């Protein structure tokens, strides 16, 4: 209902730990229409070499808002308006694995689902659409991401399964059995899902670096919130250096056969 | 989150007996995306003279959707993405004067929003919108409709306050000599409210062609569903003709100094 | 989904201070299906002369559900169920004017709707229907309420317009001289709307005992709900032999021409 | 609220692809009153055989309404009122296991339900009832069809779990990697749960027809809704082959030696 | 849930151009759990005099929250959990009447609620509450506000009927007519209901400094958004300054005396 | 909004067929406030040795509320406001292996989430909470537990894994041999979650005392809701006997040191 006049190609949505991504020289904050009500925050948008970038923190200022409260559809609409085409998640997953430690990064290339009761789509009728995602990530901001961390020696794991579960609790150690034995999950968070199916929709290439920032329940002490900000903190320079070197390696638009989200949605729309 | 392809400049939304416009020559049924879901029903395009038309019925089809259950967010929002920029509503009221008879049109100018669990707008925030409705119909359409009528010789009258209330039920007397000896109002209905607001908001012409069916409770016999179906189908054919016409008649977009809704939302923003 | 073997042509529904009406011999409490969910409690059904009637406690047991909470739904669901063809509704009610004084009961024949964001209606579609309400309370039972009281010698006002607020908040000064001036109400209360649409949409003979149990704004001490509950208390045995009488008073079914709701869904159907 | 004068003793609920069952002679379209509000779409009724059939499209004209967003108490509430005694559902699904070829029909004997946002039930309280599950078909139904494929020489699986996932993106490869190699499922759709409980709850003896339109994520190109719409259409001659052999073959009513959910509400209500 | 170690007697609820109040030395932003989500924004405490300050801007950062959408329940119940006796409301209001100029601060002592579909208690069973608003601000404060303004010689009116609608549209002529002949109102706003409900069930002292930020449709040119900014930004000193004077005046605790929702609460509860 | 003058140290919420728990010798029945709304019922509350103990049915007065309306924040809110440091739950569950037999209580040590669509957290920001529920229960309440049915030789499994579905339908054949061969359950039941995890975010010390009623789907004759209640009825008695010896034997406040959710907020809040 409004027109927006700014424009972005690039979209960073940043979570625990990232409120401030470090990454800007000189920015704004901008307040965008969505159909859905309030994204997480304004929107700070400015110049990273030759590109726009869009930024959001999806937890909001203070970290005011979790996982189950997030306004995915809002913040995905907010980057659509803008005219973003690539989204970078910076996100803190748990390991269920001893080999992705502390401070490492992971690329996740697989997900599963077992959020409960979140808003999945952006399309509820009477245009429906099912779009595919046996890879859910964008494969050409996937490679990019690696090529990034291997140019910068950043310790980074290149594929993964990553379980997104409902939350703010959590895991059992029953649950996080199962996780690593039922469905061969390596890492864990909780705001993947929707926001990954909602930027697919959008036709966006979208794409997670996860930083691992504790052993879930497989330590000797069990994860705790404070654990996952503290770990965060002391790795996010690396977080940031790996970031910005990544925008500015991205080409203007994604690749179409290396984005299957881009222009796909014409096999989708039944 | 689709291009829409189809485009009209005008829009037409049918009330109570007016599932068949009786306008078009050649027409499709299309279905429009909205971050809202369903509109009423498939909108119908098709040309008329040198005119791209959108119809709609608010109802649906069969008439299936009771006034407190229509998704006006999704109907303005469909029209909208269409590029829809006039609004001719057509709908049965009920005159609360008894100077007026069965079958007369009226043009209002003026409403009272009765209405008591509807959604009233599309900006929910972070864009806050607050539009200036003192006029709440478009001048220019209002004055192009009551041309029309006097060029046709159709009894119409030029002015008036429509009352809306909720529904379904029709009013107590103690409500309608309220209506009528404290308000001032004219006539009465259920649909208008949200309807013109979110028009305005999507800076959109509306005006309303009312055709009164019923004498509320004010003859020997209280209005009833029954009669208002009767008198609307007795005066269909004038209805339509005054549609044809005006229809013609419109220019190609309508003047920034007779429509307040086009482009003002500028001081409406806060 | 449920066959529900109980049976009663009379409902009572009971307001404050009436959580046992004090009318029956022997009795059970039942759980009724609805597709609305819960009824405000158990209904209790036993046999009173020659009557099978069923009773429910709006405010349910302790009085714990405001008005604004009740489910009107599922209670005149649930008496639809049990075969109820009339129904009495007791409550208290704010007088507006000097001469309805405590402890004086009205048999209201209008009502005025100032509630907000209540569920009004069974008929959302795809059948709609528009009941006529001009006449909102059943004629037949009005006058066989009003004919025993006047056999009992119990002082009792034979019309009134009850104006139904939301709540839960008593009404301020300003819109208290809006009610008796604006809107020429007598008598004030939370409850009536929408149990009496939903009365009517199904088919039922639905009228109000009030009793006068405050005034409102208007005496030196503005009402509290401390005050209804004592002025309610105070006058429950009569409440009580106006109940008894009238339940036995009554005729199997309502006559048609005395009862505007019964069998004129046919009307209202669109 | 409506006396419903129109009857059925058989139901179909069509999926994808099958907005035209191609089984009628003489049908008409009706508007059927639920408290949940809108079917998918008019029901149509008319005679088969010496059977009397009302049909619904579960996703309504124009495949207008995604899984997640059908009305499904709505569709089950009106097939209910119509006296419905068996619903025979046809529904598209993915194979995951590649001993199966497209095209095939699998009657399925089982399910596992992955879904997320639904309502499940009919029963909210306060009539409690847990319907028991363990095998969620109806048997005597599940026969005949199989006994209708066998004499019509029509390829079917006569057993099978079908895995219900929320939809409305199709599956990851590592949760289908899950679906098949842990929980041992044969078949996925998004469409069967809570239909398939709901119906249950109803007292209706319910069985799925479904048919192979792709293999999920196992074939070199993954499942899109156009490989579904494509296939499906393939095969609807034999579909409907098959559907107008079984509504014949079908007895008056279903047994409650071979129907676990025909009159068995007794044990499961608290 | 959580043990809140801040504190603070009084609270200052800003309303439009009052982001920043300018009443603080030294403050911080703090997050306040509430059980009903998200105050409009994080609350600024701080010491002025001898006075701990809770201050909470209602449209929050940005004016990004419009008032149909503000979560009054949270704000109230964070200024609650802080321990606030005191709650000074400042509101920009439209006059309707030609004698209340712009700029002019009005004391409001009545008010008239026409809002829609707002959550109006924190009293929803089973402990239900019905408390009274005869005159629904706190005497004792409001006679403060008045006493300081006339210490600082600054134009205001010192009673007035402040008309709450619901928004965010602004009035139509034929409404504002009705406003002020048929309501008798004087100053008309968005925000005022349910947050001086509310307050009043948490045993708040509350009153409104109101300033007159337009004439409604009343002027040659009807209210916009942009001239309610612009007069608010032209008075803000003038606000500041009263509000600092009366935040010091303040006596420790409101007397039960002249403030009714003071410990008035248990005639309240049924 | 109230203050709560009652007073209990530990809280017991009665499952199925414990409507009464037979452990009070003088009580009574106390409306509780919540910002959640209503309870399951009113809370009764009484003296057991030296322990003032509040006891609450889940499924309400005449078993009317179902699992999945279950009010949990309303009821362990309820709890909290009473002073509760203590809750035993008592619950009926399925048996997912032969060797936990009808009658055989189990102390759960783990359980996972198969839940949908429910309520999780009182924390739904701006404080945001992410509670470890590695070991979910209060290992000081278990062994208490453990340690009395020692002394009363009452035959009871020392830990076990609790699945809790969605319900109300009883799990398929399919989902049973998951739960039990995939997720490695022993027990199943439709309560567990969220009300572990509201105790946990309120700080108590929960443990769950679970009788097997049932074998899910492996017995001859699966589950019904009939042999549920048949078979807690046959053990009530030594229920109680536990129940009863279990609350004397509580010291006064849970040990920091065996109860993981005591006073552990701290690291939980980001
Ligand atoms: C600040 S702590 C909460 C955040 O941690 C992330 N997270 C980190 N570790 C885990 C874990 N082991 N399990 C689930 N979520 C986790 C989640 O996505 C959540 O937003
Ligand atoms: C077909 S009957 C119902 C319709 O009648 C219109 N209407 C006609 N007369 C009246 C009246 N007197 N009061 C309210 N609505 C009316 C309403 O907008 C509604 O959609
Ligand atoms: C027990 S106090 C609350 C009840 O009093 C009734 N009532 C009595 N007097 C009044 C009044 N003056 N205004 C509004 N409701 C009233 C309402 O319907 C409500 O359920
Ligand atoms: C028309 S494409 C969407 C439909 O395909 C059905 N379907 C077909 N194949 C699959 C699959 N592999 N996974 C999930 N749903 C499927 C679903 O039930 C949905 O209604
Ligand atoms: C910034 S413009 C919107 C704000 O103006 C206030 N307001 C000012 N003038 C008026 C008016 N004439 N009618 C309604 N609200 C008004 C409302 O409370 C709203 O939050
Ligand atoms: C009275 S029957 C329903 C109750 O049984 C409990 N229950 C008992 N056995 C089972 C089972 N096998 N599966 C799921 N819930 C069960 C559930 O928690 C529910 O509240």
């Amino acid at each position: 209902m409004i027109e927006q006049n700014e424009k972005a190609s690039i979209g960073i949505i940043g979570g625990s730990g990232l409120y401030d991504p470090g990454i800007f020289s000189e920015s704004k904050e901008i307040k965008v229409y969505t159909p859905y009500g309030q994204p997480s925050d304004f929107i700070t948008i400015g110049k990273i070499g030759n590109k726009s970038v869009a930024f959001l923190p999806r937890h909001g200022r203070g970290h005011r808002i979790p996982p189950h409260k997030i306004n995915y559809r809002a913040n995905i609409w907010a980057l659509k308006e803008l005219g973003v085409r690539w989204v970078i998640s910076v996100s803190a997953v748990g390991s269920l694995r001893m080999d992705y430690k502390l401070g490492d990064f992971v690329i996740p290339d697989q997900f599963i689902d077992m959020t409960k009761n979140r808003e999945y789509s952006f399309f509820d009728g009477p245009v429906v659409a099912h779009v595919s995602m046996a890879d859910p990530f964008c494969n050409s901001l996937r490679k990019l991401a690696i090529e990034t961390a291997k140019e910068l020696n950043i310790k980074t794991h290149e594929s993964g399964t990553y379980i997104c579960i409902e939350g703010p609790r959590f895991s059992t150690r029953a649950e996080s059995r199962t996780w690593r034995e039922v469905y061969k999950a390596d890492i864990i968070g909780m705001t993947l899902v929707p926001e990954v199916n909602l930027a697919c929709e959008a036709q966006m290439c979208y794409a997670t670096i996860a930083m691992v920032t504790d052993y879930d329940v497989f330590a000797e002490i069990p994860v705790t919130a404070e654990e996952v900000t503290r770990v965060m903190a002391e790795n996010t320079e690396k977080a940031k250096k790996l970031l910005y070197a990544l925008i500015q390696k991205l080409p203007e638009k994604p690749e179409e056969g290396s984005c299957s989200c881009c222009n796909s949605l014409k096999t989708a729309l039944v």
